[PDB]
């Protein structure tokens, strides 16, 4: 597997609003290579999530992988939509793989419901809590060109 | 796979792209990025591609001149580089994927260009004319310029 070099704070890849991934491109090889190398830049970062931006790739993948922090399969997801926020609020530390040595205190949301598409291209919609939760949302604002420093 | 095509007006197109790292080199990775570069290259009917018009902010392009000019074989190159510029000057009518207006360009008739490959040989050649301009207006999407500024 690969690892990627990651962009950080300062490069404006991370200020843009990624691309979806089209139609065409769901259940290719392109697409599970661009998984596969995130993944394994994520495991060689240690870190606990990744989005496609901080590989200087601008589309809309993200995965999902809280590890010691509760422990989880790692998700991919492909074009994923946000789509309820709970009203309830946690709040803890994060940190970014592109915001080398800055940590701060980020309120997000303490359970959202997300609708995305596997690799192959199917529909899921899957309710986060707690950590999982937070690392989602950190990861949607990276497809959005939102960094964490921005919400502390 | 033939991947969207970032258009004028989107800023994915004026960033500076990242270099190619050397992890990169000779993985299924990269040769997969190049595959689906050339196949959207090919659907459009273009003569070269620049990744950042794929939404991937990185240092490669491909060359492909043919007819509607010389014929030659795609030639991808990583992490471009242009040494030198001739000061003999060439205009040609040029058009982009990223522009669906064509236009009058000024380009250097010839240019002296170092890459890498796909597997990570590092290689230099010289281009004149037509290939020369294609160089130099993918290089330029590498750089955050489309070819209606230098208009
Ligand atoms: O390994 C990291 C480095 S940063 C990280 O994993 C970000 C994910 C994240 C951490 C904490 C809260 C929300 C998201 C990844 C980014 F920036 F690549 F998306 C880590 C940070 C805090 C707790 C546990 C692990
Ligand atoms: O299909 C086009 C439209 S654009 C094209 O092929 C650009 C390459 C180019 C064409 C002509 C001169 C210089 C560069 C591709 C771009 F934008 F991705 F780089 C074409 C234009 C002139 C001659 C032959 C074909
Ligand atoms: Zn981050
Ligand atoms: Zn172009």
């Amino acid at each position: 597997s690969v690892v990627l070099p990651v962009a950080k704070r300062g490069e404006d890849i991370l200020k843009l609003i990624a691309a979806p991934v089209s139609a065409n491109e769901l259940n290719s090889n392109w697409l599970y290579q661009l998984a596969d190398a995130m993944h394994a830049t994520m495991l060689e970062r240690n870190g606990v999530g990744i989005a496609a931006p901080q590989v200087y790739i601008s589309k809309r993948v993200i995965i999902v992988a809280s590890r010691p922090a509760p422990e989880m399969n790692a998700v991919v997801m492909v074009n994923p939509e946000i789509l309820e926020f709970s009203s309830e609020m946690c709040l803890g530390e994060e940190g970014c793989l592109s915001v080398p040595d800055e940590r701060g205190q980020v309120e997000r949301a303490e359970m959202v419901k997300v609708k995305y598409l596997t690799l192959q291209g199917e529909m899921v919609e899957t309710v986060f809590q707690g950590f999982p939760a937070r690392i989602v949302q950190h990861e949607v604002d990276h497809l959005n060109g939102i960094l964490f420093v921005e919400r502390i």
